[PDB]
């Protein structure tokens, strides 16, 4: 079931996340958020997203579009449960894109993130991963741990004039 | 009559904006502006209002609310036009407020202006002035003027933490 997604400005968004137990995520509230998440998240048309957009405060992430509407040109990105991630750059490169978040409807704005990254984290099943991450992916998974740190996009802009509103700054 | 407000990301809004010379503002033409702007800012409930955000990139400003809904706070502001004007602050001291811009929709940031500064400028007479203006207006007029160098709030915004979406903010 599709959930409130909190818009910037309300303070949860700035709030740390907790991490999530090996036991919690047996839980059958658990379940029922990565569900009412996902749900949530194909309806907004989003390619991740963060419980604390939902207003939980959990270390919780799920990702996945696939023929994305709102971001057109954007490869497919299979569905997964990113839980507790920890991620270090392992560059400095970095590939710009106009960011969007659905804490911030209606606007994007350019980003510039590295383009590979190592994510260390558990899903669903508890399983440990430790990875490195690059092209689009590692920008979706920067961005969503950004929200479990209380941090949107917004504060990582590169030039506050390479912002502003979809329909416009599609011409 | 009311023309339309260009919203952040359009690029007009980020140009330069040139001076009205003396003759101009005889022609049948500025008299029009005028009074499209003043009609387009009262409509809005506006405060204030900068040629480039209905697309001229003039050195035009007007100003006057009285009782704004937007900004419920905020004293009056006679109606004045400022022409070709040139601030320059004469404090440090600032006196923080949560602005907004007619050219970003349902939005609001955190900016703290110079509370005390010089301006000079020429009325729709041609008219020179050179006061020092404070309080409210001193906000209203930086505010109005960077449009005219192609400047937004957002350029000036004190901390992303603080902005947002008006109907969030007010929580
Ligand atoms: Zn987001
Ligand atoms: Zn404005």
């Amino acid at each position: 079931s599709v959930r409130k997604i909190l818009r910037m400005g309300d303070p949860i968004l700035r709030k740390i996340s907790e991490p999530v137990t090996e036991d919690e995520i047996q839980t059958k509230e658990f379940k029922k958020l990565i569900r009412d998440m996902f749900d949530t998240m194909r309806h907004a048309e989003g390619v991740g997203l963060a419980a604390p957009q939902i207003g939980i405060l959990k270390q919780i992430v799920v990702v996945g579009s696939e023929d994305n509407e709102r971001y057109p040109g954007t490869p497919d990105v299979p569905e997964r449960i990113i839980l507790n991630p920890v991620i270090t750059p392992l560059t400095k490169d970095t590939s710009g894109f106009w960011e969007g978040c659905l804490s911030v409807p209606g606007m994007r704005g350019y980003v510039e993130r590295p383009n590979q990254i190592r994510m260390q984290w558990m899903d669903e099943k508890g399983n440990q991963f430790d990875e490195t991450i690059d092209g689009y992916k590692a920008i979706v998974y920067q961005h969503e741990c950004d929200h479990l740190q209380g941090i949107l996009y917004v504060d990582r802009l590169k030039d506050t004039k390479l912002f502003g509103f979809n329909e416009t700054l599609d011409s």
